[PDB]
């Protein structure tokens, strides 16, 4: 199951996270449910205590993609939120409304002007799907900062064990993440 002991980084300025867009450069899926490798980019925003974020996934094996919009409330305790998610097309038109039994919780472990580290617990039945850690950069295929690489170690992980995305033949939809 996903860890219940993940807490966001204390003192982090949320503006460093809710800004620009993010590309996943490295991911650690602690308990994968499928064997395909994904690329992902997303654009998180917040307003008045509610996060809305536009999400994109690209299956590098199968060459398929899908789009979502997550929505949830910013924890008063720190940079963390539990979101419900709709399925959308590449123009953000809704294909399916959220299934309220499913959620994900995102916890920000580090963020600076170039890079971030987050933990995501996706619950896509009624079941934690297991921990996913993603290293993020504002620019595609860029190098994460030293600070973010330190945060990986401090989360008890080893960067050597992450899957990098730079060599996967990723295709992104930058128009979508710029909406
Ligand atoms: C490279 C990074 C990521 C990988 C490896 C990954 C992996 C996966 C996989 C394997 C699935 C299931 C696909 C299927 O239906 O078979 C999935 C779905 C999903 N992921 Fe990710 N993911 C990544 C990043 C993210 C990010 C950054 C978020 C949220 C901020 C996120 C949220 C979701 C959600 C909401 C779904 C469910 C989509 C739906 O059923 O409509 N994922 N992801
Ligand atoms: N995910």
């Amino acid at each position: 199951a996903c860890s219940t002991n993940i807490s966001p980084k204390q003192g982090l300025d949320k503006a460093k996270y809710f800004s620009g867009k993010w590309y996943v450069t490295h991911f650690l899926d602690k308990d994968p449910q499928v064997t395909d490798q994904y690329c992902s980019s997303f654009t998180p925003r917040e307003s008045d205590g509610t996060v809305k974020e536009a999400l994109y996934h690209y299956n590098a094996n199968k060459k398929t993609s899908f789009y979502n919009i997550g929505e949830g409330k910013l924890e008063s305790s720190g940079l963390q939120y539990t979101a419900k998610y709709k399925t959308v097309d590449k123009k953000k038109a809704v294909l399916k409304e959220a299934d309220e039994k499913n959620s994900y919780t995102l916890t920000v472990l580090e963020a600076d002007d170039s890079s971030a580290l987050v933990h995501i617990c996706l619950r896509e039945g009624s079941k934690d799907l297991g921990d996913l850690y993603t290293v993020l950069t504002h620019q595609k295929d860029a190098e994460p900062s030293a600070k973010v690489k330190s945060a990986v170690t401090q989360a008890g992980l080893q960067l050597s064990q992450f899957v990098g995305t730079k060599d996967l033949g990723c295709q992104y939809d930058d128009q979508f993440t710029s909406l």
